[PDB]
């Protein structure tokens, strides 16, 4: 089992970190048929999703896309610091894998 | 895949953006048989509702409608800036399909 | 569709709003069997119920039940001002059917 | 129907009522195997439970459970003040069957 | 039935308390395919998992696993300070089995 965000990363093809340490600027969320989905964005322009659910997906996933959904709600809400995303880059925009949040952390 | 709310709503037919950049004035929720619902107002008058569940909508939307009756909620409560909804206008009141909150975001 | 509170209200037979205006004064929730409901009060000394769910209900309502007790709920620990309440005057305490809320709003 | 968290209670067996107009001073969850449940305590040591889900519990009490442990944490973190507890002495501690709380109510 | 962490700890094998008597440092969670899990850190290095759902785990468990989950990112939030966390330690990194908040206690 994975320790962090960034070994978690490197257990999956096609995804990278990035490394924000910084609020959520944008959170947009969508209930429109086969687009039921969360956008976010940062201020330089770096823009994320949480996939619609679909077949690329196991059931064990369902409930942990629907959390991380509400995670990023609270998270913008609170303006919350996100340290790192784990994403998939096969993806456009690329697609929400994992989420960090330490706001302490010295950088 | 849509980038943003704009290209998002772009999309569907019957639909228009509704730009706000404002908080939520009031918020309404019911529990009644048949009209399951909520409705949202901001200051002017502008009205807006999360339509009841039907047979216009499929199943994937059914967690998405509970989630964004959500989302309307804490917004109210919280006096969160609402940017832009997206909007089916087939319906009245405007029936909300998504919508966005990006609180630093310079109006122009 | 109705764009208000009260226009909803109209809709249905053994219905009334009652105009508070004010925060929650208390609340109560009971998970005892066939008690599963929940109680508020205002200081003006009026008391409501969200029903246990019961045959009287139909399935769309099911989901909108639990809603009202957590609005309630969240609405109570903060305070927030409730504006009107769309109850059946048929059961005793009434039955809230909708709830208002609205800060800003002049009187 | 019961208008209070009183007369809820002396509609049951093997309840009592607490008075403690207190805040929770300590909150804690377990998800081990067979102890799937929450406890309570205020400063004068009182202890509480939320029980574990069994066949003493008919369906419709499931969700309220659920939402009862919703209840505890959010009152716990935000200090919100417990007016009275409805509580099954025939436990040990004693199991939690419904909850007040009304913070402007003169003590 | 156990009354506090330590004692509910004692009743299974591969247990330990770990008092922390502060805040959570950082909070990740994950929806990756067979890693659906959530990490969190202490200042003093310390970290914890709280397990993916798996056959080591009774149907039970399920609800409690998703609700400690929402219990350890409300608490990151909050900066809630976190007084004992029983895990097993058969697991790497410690698997968390429950947790006690008291913010008001003497140490
Ligand atoms: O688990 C979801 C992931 O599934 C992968 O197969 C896909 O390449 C990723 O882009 C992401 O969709
Ligand atoms: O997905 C929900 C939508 O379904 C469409 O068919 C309808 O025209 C819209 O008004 C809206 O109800
Ligand atoms: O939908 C709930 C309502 O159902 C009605 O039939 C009943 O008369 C009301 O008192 C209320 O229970
Ligand atoms: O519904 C839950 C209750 O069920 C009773 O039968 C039992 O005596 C109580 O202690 C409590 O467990
Ligand atoms: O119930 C969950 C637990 O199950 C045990 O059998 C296992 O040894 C622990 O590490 C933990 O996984
Ligand atoms: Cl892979
Ligand atoms: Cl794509
Ligand atoms: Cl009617
Ligand atoms: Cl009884
Ligand atoms: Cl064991």
């Amino acid at each position: 089992t994975p320790q962090n965000i960034t070994d978690l990363c490197a257990e999956y093809h096609n995804t990278q970190i990035h490394t924000l340490n910084d609020k959520i600027f944008s959170y947009t969320e969508s209930l429109a048929g086969k687009r039921e989905m969360a956008i976010i964005t940062f201020k330089n322009g770096a823009t994320f999703q949480v996939e619609v659910p679909g077949s690329q997906h196991i059931d064990s996933q369902k409930k942990a896309i629907e959390r991380m959904k509400d995670t990023l709600r609270i998270a913008y809400l609170t303006e919350a610091k996100v340290e790192k995303l784990c994403v998939w880059n096969n993806k456009t925009p690329h697609a929400i894998a994992a989420i960090s949040m330490a706001n302490d952390k010295k950088i």
